């Protein structure tokens, strides 16, 4: 995966995510996904091209059970993203890079 990805913890979402400066996607995944290996390489893409104005970020539910309900996520994947600690868009299930980036372009822009 990228180096570029932040994989998050249970108990480092909080600091991580909404205490983030700029926009940070979220990705939660698990071991046994299709889906989730669909869009990997696709997010590694995301994270090199939208440097500077955005941070992807990876939350394992395999790893971390905590988090995901809290969040309404009822499915693997789910894209949240956030902004000062809000989330402001969400997208489940897998994309094409140009569907993701189509909405990132909308959404990043969006206050």
């Amino acid at each position: 995966g990228s180096d570029k990805i932040i994989h998050l913890t249970d108990d480092s979402f909080d600091t991580d995510v909404l205490k983030a400066d700029g926009a940070i996607l979220v990705d939660f995944w698990a071991e046994w996904c299709g889906p989730c290996k669909m869009i990997a390489p696709i997010l590694d893409e995301i994270a090199d091209e939208y440097q500077g104005k955005l941070t992807v970020a990876k939350l394992n539910i395999d790893q971390n059970p905590g988090t995901a309900p809290k969040y309404g996520i009822r499915g693997t994947p789910t894209l949240l993203l956030f902004k000062n600690g809000e989330v402001a868009a969400t997208k489940v299930g897998a994309l094409s890079k140009g569907q993701l980036k189509e909405f990132l372009d909308a959404n990043l822009a969006a206050a």
